[PDB]
């Protein structure tokens, strides 16, 4: 049977016998991914180039906009907004969504994938709404994910029944079913960083780096992808298998990506697909933010590349 | 003034007072980047997957193929996806010889990463009959060429001798918007972009400048790297931002991994005309003469000062 | 607040605290007419013609096949099937449709304006499904409505809290609600029926006819409008007022309009809007039908503008 | 082989040997079609209606039409209905052509989302002076070309020439109009009549007739069937599908009709002869009226000859 994600997130719900409150929410969220997607693929440029006579900042209202009046957000976090955006009363749910509504798009000069993240939060106190309501570990995650704005529009949806993956259909705007309940590779063959900075490289990164091009045993060498949007860096080690690395080092001893909005999410989802996200000192998941947007590096992918870095790691503790 | 690709291409003709077979070659050559946009962002595939009740890679070569044999100006088809060329029949013959890669990258588009079409357009250049011989040409002789970029939004690029330019594919109304007129390469760039993992591989000229750019012997700022393994998005952010693309020789790919005729020559030719550069290491890319449709190069390109840094580093090593 | 299609049915149907079955199967009717617009205008026509090297069909199984798998229909009537379509104990619901797939594409081919008509009922009782559940007048109705693929795509859904009209933005694939709580007009200025059956006319329809042309009390005349589409001249009656008349002729002594699939929903919409819907001797809805493809006179409209046409009905007895 | 607007106008203008700039004006009429197209599907409505937190359309699709046309440098005098006098191109982009168009018949009523249309007529500069509307002011007979766009349950563009009739279907997926129907011909003789009997109370004489004759046919035919849209390009595209025939004719109260002569009536009379149809005022063919203001009105009657021709001899049989 086709299956679309209205009626994938209706089936799930009504499993679970619930109100209906997340369905309005990711019913919500997709469609501002639809308009999204149908800006970043430049829809309408014709009519700003003259025929008849900033991205990011769309991004981020047609998302803001599109939780606020699904009734079900109270709290809200954006990578583009310095503070936590508190619902109305009147449109107030008993979720936080910290979001980046288009990541990687400082480069989207040159057409580069760029991509939506999203995490889900149940409202954990009573309290009137604050800043504080985002700031929860991962691992209290009710759903996260991402869209992909790549050669197609891919959203990556991931539960506790685990990842699915929906393909946009330009021509219908339904978000068709296409991988179900996906899980990465034990071990991939590909790693991803930017070794342009490698001389502020921690010393177990290079060592780790060094091995993948340089196998201690006759096992082929890795290959390298490095896009530098963290949507299409992670779905690709999500589809092929790998290794994802922006760790922390002395200059930046918190990593560069966002916890929250970043990290959190494709740690969920990778956790979900049997994959691993860690800081090298513990799971991302685990985190404990103090700030919406506090820094953290992130290693994540095949548990078994994961799991040698972190040898790679300790050993350089 | 709004300007299209399809406005562009009969301005530039009837400023060369041409006979319009470029122009309807061109035409053609957008209609099917077109399809093929349409279909590498899925639309349809609805109807793949039930909702009532041919692979992307032969679809596209499908459109280009024949979106060219109709468009009666071409004789001779080199594609990434035959394995001879393919003879025009007589009826719809005409003087242009285009080879291009119908959907580059596409072995990982599994991953919704980028991809694009290329293309090199020749004026046929013996009167013989037509045979794969008129495509091995020295990319010198390129009348035109440039690709197609299927990523964040579709875009095609167009080099001819008046400069690059840059259209910016509307979906809504289906039309190329000029957006970057006779667009020039930085002379220099912050950015290299090769895939690293053969690094036990390479040959000491370009072990020792990539060490360079991690490690500036001057103490300025390290280069950062960039590679989406698709080499139409690795070029296009070379042209957009400058630096230096590299695919050089391997153990796997002694002569090089990348094509001559539909990757390595457009994607010079592009790089030339915008004020970049392309070599092989030892000549450019556009000087070699090729014997063999699917002939692999190395190629290294981009902004002219970081390619003459590489080739200063290359002579060094003999 | 914009509110989409899926964002409306989904918050009504919470605040009607109901399980999501009619829920899902709207979502399933609106995923089928977002697919049959996309083919109604012609999208992938040049894969037709070559550029790489059966209308009303496609739209029957679009139909069928969203409505099967929305897991809430028991029956399926409709006006390409000769007998009703018994939906599998697998995906069987409770829930009746009849629906016209493509009406008005025996024309097609001018590219007038053609659309999907709906009706929606409750199976009542538990013996195993057949026919004869279909059998039930338009007073029955759960939710009606229909999709015009005229100028633009449009959506009119009437239920219980009235009619609703939904535009469908292709950018996006999303039917964004335009017209809340739609009224018609109480009096129109158009009259809408194929004249060139005059010599076949009742004597009622021939008076009220000349009543339009030559007005009794010194009133402006009327205009005519005949698309030849029911959905585009009922939903021109919607929006502008007036009367729409089907009745009977001699080639069609019951009318031609068939009451399951095609009166009684868009009675059951004028009704919902504050219009009439009659056959000249009772209202659309009240007829209990024995056949699913019987036929039925239909005028249909602003309430003054059809109490006028009775008013001529009943003056011939 | 599959054919699109752009490769037939190219492959007509080269075996006719000319500049190509007749084709730069029918690409540029294309590309804005496109655009009306889209904008008439109501693309982006979403942000209209505050997805994220405006001019009607028969004002855009001027606005489409006129930039497109301008920029072309194809043209150098354009009548709209939008604008009470002709725009007369700047020096920079003049060109030797005569654009008379409607940028979206019918919208006056797309609130209820009937079907609208695009018409246009496209005539050669005769004289050498300073262009003016006085070049707008030259018989249907003149027309180089001519057509119309039909946004209906799809998109099609209508063009015809010297060469006939040609159907070009929008393919929204990819932008491009496809050639569907070639050289096409309107049936000698159809069963359907196209007019607003609402106001039969003002009828000529002859059109009671005729329209009398279509319901009650004197000799044990069939009588016709009755279609009205009330969008004159809906209407006049099924008369050249279907056959029969349409009409706005003149009355008592409107002796000159109610459409347009330069932007609507010349280009369907063109579009109907090349189609070996036919189209009168009821005293002469519409091609054949010579303007003398680019917004005057024109009676007519048009469709399959045998019709029309039926229509006129009832029209002479009242003096
Ligand atoms: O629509 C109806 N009711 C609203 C839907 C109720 C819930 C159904 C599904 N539950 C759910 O989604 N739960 S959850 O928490 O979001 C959740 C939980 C876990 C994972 C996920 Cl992904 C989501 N009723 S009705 O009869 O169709 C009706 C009645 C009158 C008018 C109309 Cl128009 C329709
Ligand atoms: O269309 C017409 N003629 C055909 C077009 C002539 C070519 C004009 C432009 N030349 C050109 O593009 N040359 S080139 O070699 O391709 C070239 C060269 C260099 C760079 C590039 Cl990019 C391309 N005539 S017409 O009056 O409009 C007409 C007449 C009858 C019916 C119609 Cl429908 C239209």
């Amino acid at each position: 049977d086709v299956n679309t994600l209205t009626r994938f997130v209706m089936e799930e719900g009504r499993k679970a016998r619930g109100t209906g409150e997340l369905t309005q929410l990711l019913n919500s969220l997709c469609t501002a991914v639809k308009a999204i997607s149908s800006a970043v693929r430049k829809a309408g440029i014709a009519h700003l180039y003259g025929i008849a006579g900033k991205l990011d900042v769309l991004s981020n209202d047609l998302v803001m906009n599109m939780l606020k009046s699904s009734f079900a957000t109270c709290v809200l976090v954006s990578e583009e907004d310095k503070h936590a955006i508190i619902v109305e009363p009147e449109k107030r749910g008993k979720y936080v969504v910290c979001f980046d509504p288009l990541d990687g798009s400082s480069n989207i000069d040159c057409l580069v994938s760029v991509g939506t993240i999203f995490g889900i939060y149940r409202k954990k106190s009573t309290d009137e709404p604050s800043e504080k309501d985002a700031l929860q570990p991962g691992r209290n995650l009710v759903a996260a994910g991402y869209a992909l704005y790549g050669s197609a529009t891919m959203l990556v949806l991931a539960m506790d029944c685990g990842v699915n993956c929906f393909m946009l259909d330009p021509a219908i705007g339904e978000f068709i079913l296409v991988d179900k309940d996906v899980k990465i590779k034990k071990k991939g063959k590909i790693y991803s960083l930017n070794e342009g900075y490698a001389k502020d490289f921690d010393p177990a990164v290079t060592e780790y780096i060094q091995r993948k091009k340089f196998p201690p045993d006759n096992s082929a060498p890795y290959g390298a992808r490095y896009v530098g949007s963290m949507v299409a860096d992670v779905h690709r080690t999500l589809v092929y298998g790998g290794i994802f690395l922006y760790p922390a080092n002395k200059k930046s001893p918190n990593g560069k990506l966002r916890l929250l909005y970043e990290c959190n999410p494709m740690a969920y989802v990778m956790e979900k697909a049997g994959g691993m996200a860690t800081t090298g000192k513990e799971a991302v998941l685990d985190v404990i933010p103090t700030d919406i947007h506090q820094r953290a590096p992130v290693i994540l992918g095949s548990p078994d590349d994961v799991l040698e870095f972190l040898k790679v790691y300790e050993k350089h503790s």
